[PDB]
């Protein structure tokens, strides 16, 4: 029997949660710093303890972690960062408010995102304010010209999130170590969707709550043996 | 030059405010420490400086002042190694005790000898001492075998266990041409600038690191030191 934790980080700055932050690195708010405060008491009250932390390379993300971290004094722990736990690329919509996205593309366009699985948003393009600050960043020059996306498709974000998951993660669980992943909303979704072999239209209605432990009980083939529980009051 | 190396030394912690004897007693910085290392890690900014990889030990002071050196130049992504072999040198059962707790219980000439001795280690940590458990049986040591859990360290303990995770895993990554970053003590520091200026043991113990000021290094590319230390920052500091 395996205890894994996810946890999901909180608001960031500026507002961005609720303008497609995607794969620029905002920083948190001082709320959601405090959402990760809450999360790591939760999980130092229930005296958990892990063996290996996962993460994005964003920092909304890692501060979560570190914050966690910092609550339950395991600050020692090992550390891996990969941008495959990235949040979803969200390409030229990044940045743009619900109501400046309808503006620019039209209530219908919208709705068909919105609601599919394989269809993405159009490509960040030079003239975007954050295609230099994301595409040309240092922390993605070992990526190959197909890795590096200009938009994802919830399809292609669990598509390159679960390679990660497969081939780094899993070992480490089998081998009885005590992870913790931080990471985004679409990320974490398609963990989860691997877990509770869930169809698209059941993930795209899933929605996981922000700076809560997110704790799985998992038997020996990695299959859940009850639902995900949260942690708190 | 080949090689940019760069070391930071945690400043001030909760129990140099007590002036106890820290060692791997896992002391968070003081306010003050804290505020250093913004202000090493503003100078690192300033500088323009940027990394590959990172090395740590697993006391949080250090950790702590990577983290913030982390955040104020904006490379937070960057991969962090943690290693027991870069931990402040282990005081033995010095641990927990203040100036006065060692005078008293150990008198002038003791204390002298352990504070100008290379390698006289001080007395062992006993299972019966006050921090025994917490550190000996502390979790994050579990993966080390009886002969490498220190009960005590003399300063050459310290560096002899320091140097091999140097060689074997920081080195590596500098010639491969990942600019390097190290957070912690300094002993272990001491280690690693022996090591690169072939320092005789007179000299070593005589040199003491500033705190939370980027110690940089200019390397050819047989890691030898092209030039003296220089340390970041303001005129002043
Ligand atoms: O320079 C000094 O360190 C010193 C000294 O040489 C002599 C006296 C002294 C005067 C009067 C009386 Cl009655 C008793 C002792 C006090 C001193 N300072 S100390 O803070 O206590 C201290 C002593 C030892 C270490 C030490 C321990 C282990 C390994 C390495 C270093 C660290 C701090
Ligand atoms: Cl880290």
């Amino acid at each position: 029997a395996y205890k894994l934790v996810l946890i999901r980080h909180g608001e960031s700055a500026w507002n961005l949660e609720n303008r497609f932050s995607g794969w620029y690195d905002a920083d948190l708010s001082p709320a959601g710093h405090e959402e990760a405060k809450r999360g790591g008491q939760a999980l130092r009250d229930a005296g958990y303890e892990f063996d290996i932390c996962f993460t994005s390379v964003q920092k909304r993300a890692i501060r979560t972690l570190w914050t966690v971290l910092d609550a339950i004094d395991q600050m020692w722990l090992p550390v891996v960062r990969t941008w495959r736990l990235n949040e979803r690329h969200y390409g030229g919509l990044t940045g743009l408010n619900k109501a400046e996205t309808a503006a620019k593309h039209g209530e219908a366009q919208v709705k068909i995102w919105r609601r599919s699985y394989d269809v993405p948003p159009p490509p960040m393009e030079p003239d975007h304010p954050f295609y230099s600050n994301i595409s040309k960043d240092r922390r993605y020059a070992d990526l190959t010209e197909d890795q590096l996306p200009s938009c994802e498709s919830l399809k292609d974000t669990i598509a390159r999130a679960l390679p990660f998951w497969n081939e780094e993660i899993v070992p480490q669980i089998k081998e009885g170590k005590r992870v913790l992943i931080a990471a985004h909303g679409n990320s974490l979704r398609g963990i989860v969707k691997h877990l509770e072999g869930l169809s698209e239209e059941a993930i795209m209605e899933l929605n996981l709550p922000t700076g809560i432990p997110i704790v799985y009980e998992l038997d020996k083939n990695l299959k859940p043996i009850k639902p995900m529980q949260f942690l708190g009051d």
